[PDB]
């Protein structure tokens, strides 16, 4: 689809069978989502934003359909303000900026 | 046109004297400057991130040229690490999501 930007453009994710609403955010490296349980081996993991450095855990080769499109690769986890969807996954998903 | 998003959407802006790179940000509600003595009146706000918050001043109706696309608008100024270009700008552009 084509979204506009006058609303956040916050899609449904669907990851290990849950659904969940997330941000897509072309300003984020990484897809970051909040607390939650993922299956196996996470890394350590520290990340910066606008206030500053927190610790995440870092899930490798995740599956995630975003808006109905397929991805699979980096999830991390932690204390983001809010479920986002970064540039690692944009990419996979083919999303791009137009103007 | 059409930015891909394997690497930071990073463009040219304009604000007065001073060129800036800064990123095309559809997860930023609002336009975030790093610091810059601009003129006129503003009020302050603490706006929130990974990691935290920060104090930022909001200067109201600054026109920003962004890739040659004029807008005028709300802009914080701070002690952010990049110029992100918010969602109050960026549909002045015209700017969309694609995929
Ligand atoms: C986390 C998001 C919900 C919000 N952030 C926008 C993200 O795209 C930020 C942009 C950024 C900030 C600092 C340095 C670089 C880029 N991106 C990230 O937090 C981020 C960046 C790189 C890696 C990563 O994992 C996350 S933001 O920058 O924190 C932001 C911006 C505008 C704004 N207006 C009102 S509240 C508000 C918050």
């Amino acid at each position: 689809p084509q979204i506009t930007l006058w609303k956040r453009p916050l899609v449904t994710i669907r990851i290990g069978g849950q659904l969940k609403e997330a941000l897509l955010d072309t300003g984020a490296d990484d897809t970051v989502l909040e607390e939650m349980n993922l299956p196996g081996k996470w890394k350590p993991k520290m990340i910066g934003g606008i206030g500053g450095f927190i610790k995440v855990r870092q899930y490798d080769q995740i599956p995630i359909e975003i808006c109905g499109h397929k991805a699979i690769g980096t999830v991390l986890v932690g204390p983001t303000p809010v479920n986002i969807i970064g540039r690692n996954l944009l990419t996979q998903i083919g999303c791009t900026l137009n103007f």
